[PDB]
């Protein structure tokens, strides 16, 4: 009775049941133009290209 | 005449329509793991936390 209550109906957002969605860590990228060039990294040919 | 009907009809995607979209440049993020950290960058209070 207690868990189906718990997770049942309104509550908090559960991040298992979307993929990982927090929305207390909701996650965002940000464009920044590199000041200082970063070390190389190796990928593949398609990749590089 | 002649741009009327180069500019109407089916033809080459125009990027200046679709907010600059070109096809032949399809942009795309991968995500990479920081092999050597970078140098500092300046942002505001809220974007560094």
């Amino acid at each position: 009775e207690e868990e189906i209550l718990e997770h049942s109906g309104i509550r908090l957002i559960e991040p298992e049941l979307f993929n990982g969605y927090d929305p207390k860590k909701k996650q965002m990228i940000q464009e920044i133009v590199v000041q200082h060039d970063l070390e190389p990294f190796e990928c593949s040919k398609e990749t590089a290209e």
